[PDB]
């Protein structure tokens, strides 16, 4: 039983596996010259595995926000989910912001040039800055949805979801019915979506080894000091995160850090080792039930947390979406950084937490920059930074699931 | 609280201020040769209205013809309802052919020439008869859906809404309720973009006060009375409409007019009001049981008549699109006027009455003539007759409910 | 009652009468020169028919295979259910390579030249191997849907309705009332596609008479001999496929063909008559209750036989989408026939037995293969060959409906 052997045993130890032997295997087909043959004949596995997670991209997109801005609406919201939402938002927008500064102050992806056609991607002039704050706005749903257009999608998605919560609180019988119904599809939509999304990831050992062997290849030896910088990056960025916000935010709020700290272990460790949020939500309410939190306030803030609250998730859209522009010569402007900001702050705002999709949420990102997965540079420099997205994940989980119970904490600590 | 002063206050005394305050400052702006400085900084809210009232035009044809036909279907409807079905069909074809009459015996928009960007527009030649009797047929359902095309989503929600009503009476079980799932989930996207687009009507004034500011400030004092003929044509042919078509056709079933527009006041009354359809269902239904109506033919056509019966929006159809066709110096020819009558008797076929829609319908009637809102001419035109929308639609809602109790009393008088 | 003259009369005979006063008149007026008369005053009707299957395609993809898989899956399957879904999947491939060898044994369309513009369709050059088989996955679902594409509508839809079912058996219960919504919706959608192929197919004789009308005047005499010709390889090839296939796996697995073939005469004659398999499905329980099958296995397989065992249509595929080849002048290449089985065994997945469907499984086939409806020339060479479609699809029900009797005979005598 070769496939019951392959699907029972752990992913993460798998896809470690696979991204160790990719190495391997690439810097020794590397060092003989046999760069055309891995490349023609191990390179489409990681093509596949890139062309899966770019199909899940978009119903992701659409039915994820729905649901999201049908759970965030201010139809129905009272002081508490208003006093976390605004505290989940403005987090989320400064975790990326410190994404974007430690991206600056390493320097992820220099000295490579990813030219593999023979030129190098000269990124197209940008339209006038009322013409992009139009264009957030849609002239077509279904059009914007048919070709790329991730923040028309957002957009819209968010609007829908608020009406479809405006059109459940009416005093008529139909239309109560129906909006229900139709909310009831785009979530089965979106769950359905997650289950795809967790047979990818199944798959993705042999994914990462195509990509890492090809990569390590191809470019050499010289590319996987760049990859550590990147995780040396993303991990003092999440510290400093945890520490700074997390810390100064409690220490305001009058609540001490370190008891704090060690009663969130086990809310840690199992985010470490089993890389989920929903997963790990019952150990996070166990760990706000020993904390001294009310009843009425850690069981409706910790299933939104474990939604809309990715706060390490969005510190990795800030370090990768520069490592990637790094990585290909050009660099992003100022007017380019604030949409990162914006699409990793609302795309966040609906995905349920299951392991490997801000891998979904950086092509998510990515195509409203201007650096697309169509152009063959950011398909490298994408497989690059998707290759070691296992040694990540562990590492932006955790911070996933510490600021539900920071958030948490300090909505308790200001109302009673 | 601004916003709950904002929200609270009503909103066509709103959009008259918006209006009247952006026609002042428009026409002062204008004098000043301020022109480009009050465009930079004022028309991009006009435009983000526009953009808001685009984005709603294709859910809204696709969802409400779905519905539209799943509610007049032949799979269901007796002799009353055919009865009454062919007489709503037959005035808004004769309405909309009296709005093309009396767009002819004035001139809208005549003078003006909108050539904004240095260049007129000029119209692309029309393909053979049998080429667009055929393309009205689409190929691919979501493809016309995809970009534009107006007509083959039409046809193709007429097609599926008839087919959803053949399907819930068959003898399987499954196959009903799948039928009865797909019909409410469509029903939900179709009254969750009805809430929408009362946000967006909300919205409305700041973008009234933004393109009539803009429309004064360009063009000048010489709008004004063009816009002031477009308003005395679509109130002159409504007026004979409602005396022609509904006295005529009163007096030939023999039922006396005078004392039927004396009952008939009340509904006439809060329809110009307050400027809806199905928010005047009530006062509508009450003016019916004060007028000798047998409960089961007043108790099924005017909640019909709300839905698939607008004669005056047909009419302000007839109108407004020969204005934004002399705004821009073409003429529609024989053959593009029975697009117009096709397109604006089978886009009231499921619109729910809420305030603000016929401008939707309008980019509805505009997208399948070959005058679409891409080009910067029609962009123009149709910002000047969306500024003057509010003192149309008061107009247009009142015959729109007046016609609903001349059917009634029609189809009652022939059966009893 | 015209009308009511016209649907309650049959469709079988109605087709036939409509195809047989098609070739007279079309025959009568190619021998007086009118070609381009009847052509300008008639084609018309056949180019609204084609055009009405072409717009019926793409839905019936998309949710019938959802619905298929959604059937089929390895969620809920027990030992027979794989042991009859290898048996039908392994069968339905070696009935479209049969349908392959018997349009190269015989040379159905050889010696016309469809060259209708004054030149020839000149086939696309084939990208490499491994280009096709990385773009059956796709890079946006709705991309994928919105624009022809069928091999990647047809692998989003198989596992969306895999993950649909996977998702149906999970502890929670807002997924599972989330996921069954869902697959009721496109359940609806199926089945309110097979309603507008039923009422196309009402409409059909008018079609098949301009068609075929068109065709006897432009062509001549010398299509009807290699319309013959088709015939006579579609009905060699289903027979031989029944002799073969089905007498060998029975004398193999112990069954004497002789006794099932004289107690499935009425499963097979009333499949001739009415050509449809869902409208056979309790004659052939009852076929299958006078044979000595156990009541557990024969009230499973049937119904899962009528919708996922086509083996005469594909047949008639491998038939028919070489017969469009030769009638062009080129010839499919090794490579491209694979496609033609995988887009033959992989669209009878989920389609319920409706009479006419085979000619938008056609169009199914030849958007995969490069031979698209758009060119003028396949929609020459489809309508000669839709305009034989109801002498074929008597003989492609019959044996469709014999093996799914074959398939429950050999489940059968394995197990007890
Ligand atoms: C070379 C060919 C590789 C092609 C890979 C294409 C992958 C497609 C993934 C599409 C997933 C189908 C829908 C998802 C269904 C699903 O969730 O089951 C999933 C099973 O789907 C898969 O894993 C298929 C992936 C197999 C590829 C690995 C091949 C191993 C070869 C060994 C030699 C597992 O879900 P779960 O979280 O473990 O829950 C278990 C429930 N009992
Ligand atoms: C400059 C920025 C302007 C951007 C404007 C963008 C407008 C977007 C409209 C999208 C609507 C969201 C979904 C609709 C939700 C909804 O129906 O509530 C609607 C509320 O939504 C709105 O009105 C938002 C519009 C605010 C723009 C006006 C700004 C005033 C500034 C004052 C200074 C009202 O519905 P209702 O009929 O009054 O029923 C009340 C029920 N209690
Ligand atoms: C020249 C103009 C020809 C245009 C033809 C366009 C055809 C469009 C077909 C769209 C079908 C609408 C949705 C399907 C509704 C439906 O199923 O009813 C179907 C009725 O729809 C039709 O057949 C309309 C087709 C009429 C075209 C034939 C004209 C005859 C002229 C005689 C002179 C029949 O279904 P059924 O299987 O018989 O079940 C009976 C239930 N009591
Ligand atoms: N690890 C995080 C989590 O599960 O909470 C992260 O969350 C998923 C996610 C977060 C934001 C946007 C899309 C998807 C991931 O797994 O990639
Ligand atoms: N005033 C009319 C009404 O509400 O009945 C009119 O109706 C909405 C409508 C009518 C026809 C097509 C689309 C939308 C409008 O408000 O614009
Ligand atoms: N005659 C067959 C049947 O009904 O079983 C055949 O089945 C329909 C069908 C079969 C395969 C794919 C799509 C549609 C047809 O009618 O064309």
């Amino acid at each position: 039983g070769l496939y019951r052997k392959y699907i029972e045993y752990p992913v993460l130890q798998k896809i470690l596996i696979g991204l160790i032997l990719g190495a391997i295997v690439g810097l020794i087909l590397g060092h003989y010259g046999y760069a055309h043959a891995v490349h023609t004949y191990v390179k489409p596995f990681g093509d596949l595995f890139v062309r899966l997670l770019c199909m899940l991209v978009m119903p992701i997109v659409f039915a994820s926000l729905v649901v999201g801005a049908a759970s965030i609406s201010p139809a129905r919201l009272g002081r508490v989910g208003v006093k976390i939402v605004v505290y989940y938002l403005l987090t989320s927008a400064f975790a990326v912001t410190l994404g974007i500064i430690m991206a600056r102050l390493f320097n992820p992806g220099a000295g490579i040039h990813l030219a593999v056609g023979g030129q190098q991607f000269q990124p197209h002039q940008a339209p006038p800055l009322v013409h992009i704050l139009l264009d957030i706005v849609p002239t077509n749903p279904f059009g914007a949805l048919a070709n790329g257009q991730v923040l028309p999608t957002i957009f819209f998605a968010i609007i829908l979801g608020i009406a479809i919560t405006y059109l459940m609180n009416s005093e008529n019988e139909k239309v109560r019915k129906s909006a229900e119904t139709l909310l009831d599809a785009i979530n089965g939509l979106a769950e359905a979506m997650y289950k795809i999304v967790n047979g990818v990831m199944q798959y993705a050992p042999i994914g990462v080894f195509a990509l890492i062997a090809y990569v390590m290849a191809e470019q050499g030896v010289h590319v996987v000091g760049e990859l550590a910088k990147v995780t040396a990056a993303v991990y003092v960025g999440l510290t400093l995160q945890i520490l700074l916000v997390y810390f100064v935010l409690l220490k305001i709020y009058g609540i001490d850090p370190i008891s704090f700290i060690k009663h969130a272990k086990d809310a840690m460790l199992t985010a470490f080792v089993t890389r989920s949020s929903s997963g790990t939500l019952p150990v996070t309410m166990r760990v706000a039930k020993e904390m001294g939190i009310s009843e009425g306030i850690y069981s409706f803030t910790l299933p939104l947390g474990a939604t809309i609250n990715m706060d390490g998730t969005a510190l990795y859209q800030g370090v990768a979406t520069f490592f990637i522009a790094n990585a290909l010569g050009s660099h992003l402007t100022v007017g380019q950084q604030l949409t990162i900001v914006l699409t990793a702050v609302l795309a966040s705002i609906g995905t349920a937490g299951v392991p490997g999709a801000g891998a979904i949420m950086l092509c998510m990102v990515l195509h409203s920059v201007g650096l697309p997965l169509t152009d063959p540079n950011v398909a490298a420099a994408y497989a690059m930074i998707l290759g070691i997205d296992a040694i990540l994940d562990m590492g932006r989980t955790m911070v996933n699931v510490t600021g539900d119970l920071t958030g948490t904490a300090i909505v308790a600590k200001t109302e009673g």
